[PDB]
């Protein structure tokens, strides 16, 4: 058991999670001194991002996020091996301070975070197994800004009141997951991390996009006020904010970029 | 033992050192959604500061920083207590990553950090019995920057080449402390923390002022690059870099500022 806040919280992990407490260690600050360009960085393609809208995909949420289940049909084709989807997820801030990012820019977070997790499935069968392998993992990271409203994201925020609170569930139609990325998706940052919750695993191969997306107030609201960390029935019941990990130190790494500046 | 970097570093500093992962902890990020004006907090007073020309105070290497030693007699007027000062010490960066403050402001770090350490007096004995109590201890944090060289902070860097490793000491003639602060010192952020390294005890009243000061490249240079964790006869020699911590989170707290 791990939390956010309070004895549980982040500088706990490591306690009953040792990798948390390990090198390579994820969200970072992403800023100058420790960028480098690097042209080998080439544009990934998506494929297999247009679901179904006959299809179902389940909504959960775990106490931790609110999850949506992908299917292994969806892929990232572009770097050493194929990668597949397994699943995606969020991370949010609170109403009086809409800044829940986990990685910054120049020292400044974001509105919230959506992270696409794929898996290598060239050689693993399935993401718990690569989730122990060097480079099992890709994480594909957008920064959310407030903005206008975004009807891609709703396909998700709309569905929240089913999954208010932890072990809740809702299977939720299929739609373009592609609509959720920014524009100019050839144009990221890029370094070796881990998973930003337990078991903090140093498996990630992380892109995270340079361009945010943006949402409006409405749907960022909605999603800051949603969801519950607890039970149904837990007598002391936590809203969902603030579920993102403070940024890490460097340990000598550089963040190589698709473009210069 | 604990360290900043690898197995033993600051996420794993909780395992030993349980208040690392309590209430209460430093440092944070200084921002507008948690600050608020409070009319209360008038300008500290620096006394005994001007350390006598003809008294020398020890430098150490502690192989987590460098540190020196001051008098009881040094002391903050203007807080409920009278708090004497124990030591001060630094935190940065390195020179390939120059921000290794450990208080931010708007996200942004800076160079370095001062830190000067006093412990209640009117409550307790000495610094060590202090450090794990109630309104134990105050602690004056001073911004660094790139500029202008800077002979007060001259006063300690130019002893640099002689505590390289850790474990190694040396003497530094009395000079006045004041004169490593900011001016305007009126100006000044001020919350309940911790200290930011272990024990992490929660029973630090900080006060951060508003206005940084500057030392050359050169200085910060020196800084970065002069000390060792390790002793001198180490097989594997480690540098004194990065040594500050992460902020912390600060949820449904307030910082009191003593300006607008
Ligand atoms: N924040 S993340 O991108 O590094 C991430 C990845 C995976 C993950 C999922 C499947 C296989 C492998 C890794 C799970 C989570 C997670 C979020 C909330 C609660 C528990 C876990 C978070
Ligand atoms: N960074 S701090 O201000 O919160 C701090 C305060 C004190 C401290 C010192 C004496 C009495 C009471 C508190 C000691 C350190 C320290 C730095 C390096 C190694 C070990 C300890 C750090
Ligand atoms: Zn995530
Ligand atoms: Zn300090």
């Amino acid at each position: 058991k791990w939390t956010y806040f309070g004895p549980d919280g982040e500088n706990s992990w490591s306690k009953k999670y040792p990798s948390c407490g390990g090198l390579l260690q994820s969200p970072i600050d992403l800023h100058s001194d420790i960028l480098q360009y690097d042209a080998s960085l080439t544009p990934l393609e998506f494929q297999g991002y247009n679901l179904s809208a006959n299809k179902q995909f389940l909504l959960t949420n775990n106490g931790h996020s609110v999850k949506l289940n992908l299917p292994s049909d969806m892929h990232i084709q572009g770097l050493q091996s194929r990668y597949s989807a397994t699943q995606l997820h969020l991370h949010w801030g609170n109403p009086n301070d809409p800044h829940g990012s986990e990685h910054t820019v120049s020292g400044q977070h974001f509105a919230a975070e959506l992270h696409i997790v794929h898996y290598n499935s060239d050689l693993y069968p399935d993401a718990s197994t690569a989730s122990n392998k060097s480079e099992g993992l890709a994480v594909l990271a957008v920064l959310i800004e407030m903005g206008s409203f975004n009807p891609s994201y709703d396909k998700i925020f709309s569905h929240l009141q089913h999954v208010k609170y932890k072990g809740q569930e809702a299977f939720v139609p299929g739609f373009n997951i592609e609509e959720l990325l920014p524009e100019r998706t050839a144009e990221y940052y890029r370094y070796r991390g881990s998973l930003t919750t337990p078991p903090c695993n140093p498996t990630v191969l992380w892109t995270v996009f340079r361009n945010p997306v943006q949402i409006s107030q409405e749907q960022l609201l909605a999603l800051e006020t949603a969801l519950y960390c607890t039970h149904m029935d837990d007598p002391s019941p936590r809203e969902m904010i603030n579920n993102f990990r403070q940024v890490q130190k460097f340990d000598e790494r550089l963040v190589y970029t698709s473009f210069s500046q």
